[PDB]
């Protein structure tokens, strides 16, 4: 169960690969620091507080993990516990960046931060699964990583678009989109709730997760290949890109100086 990476890319994209990184494990930081100061303390609207900060760290963490690989083609030989993700993205329908393929597995990091040369032991970790908490419906939150969309990646709780978490058949009805049975089945779990956990999913439709996911491709059969199918046809916008790509480092700022506030404040 190695994991590893080989970057391919120039010098240039090299350093501005660490950079990228460096910022989206800060971003993740702070999911975890604010996740520690939920746990560690009791109040009723310190938790809102806590529940929106450590909500716009999922989202400037989602944002950074986005931007990896833009050109797609800067890392090979990607593996992740012993699987080869170049060769399984190349066979993909829509291809695309195997290292933010490896991103939304759980450690799929590791294979990156080898690549990176950034030292493991300072774990720069950087994960986009959170399901409970997610601002985002969860399984759209990984397939937009997935497909480097930063256009669409919110960068703050106030401008998640409702199409996007609680109205999210919504965004799936929008783009008259082929649904097989399987899908609607678990369409009408998520509208009950979207935040429903892909193993209860699995339990109460007699599926193993794997089932209940799908590949995480257009021309596959589950909830991220559905999103896949949907993600596809929204268009790229280069504009809205380059105001969270310009704007998120201001943001880090600001919600690190609200987390040292609220730090210093409990701990």
């Amino acid at each position: 169960l190695v994991y590893d990476a080989e970057f391919v890319g120039s010098e240039r994209e090299f350093e501005e690969e660490r950079e990228t990184f460096l910022k989206g494990v800060k971003a993740y930081d702070g999911v975890l620091a604010t996740r520690y100061l939920m746990e560690r303390s009791s109040s009723a609207k310190n938790d809102e507080e806590l529940l929106e900060l450590h909500q716009n760290f999922i989202l400037l963490t989602g944002s950074y993990a986005c931007s990896i690989d833009p050109t797609e083609d800067r890392y090979q030989n990607v593996i992740v516990r012993g699987v080869n993700f170049d060769e399984r993205v190349q066979r993909l329908s829509t291809g695309g960046s195997p290292a933010r393929y490896a991103i939304v597995y759980r450690r799929g990091w590791r294979a990156i931060a080898k690549a990176l040369d950034i030292d493991e032991e300072d774990v720069p970790a950087i994960e986009v699964r959170a399901v409970k908490r997610n601002p985002l419906q969860p399984a759209l939150y990984r397939i937009l990583v997935r497909y480097g969309r930063v256009d669409l990646m919110p960068v703050t709780v106030d401008e998640v678009p409702p199409e996007m978490a609680g109205e999210f058949e919504r965004l799936i009805e929008r783009y008259d989109v082929p649904i097989d049975e399987k899908e609607e089945r678990i369409l009408e779990i998520l509208r009950e709730n979207p935040w429903t956990p892909h193993d209860e999913i699995a339990r109460r439709l007699g599926l193993s997760v794997s089932e209940v996911e799908g590949e995480k491709d257009p021309e596959s059969s589950g909830i991220y290949s559905l999103w896949s199918r949907v993600v596809v046809n929204i268009e790229y916008d280069e504009r809205t890109a380059k105001r969270h790509v310009k704007r998120r480092d201001r943001l880090l700022e600001e919600l690190y100086e609200h987390l040292e506030e609220l730090s210093e404040r409990y701990l």
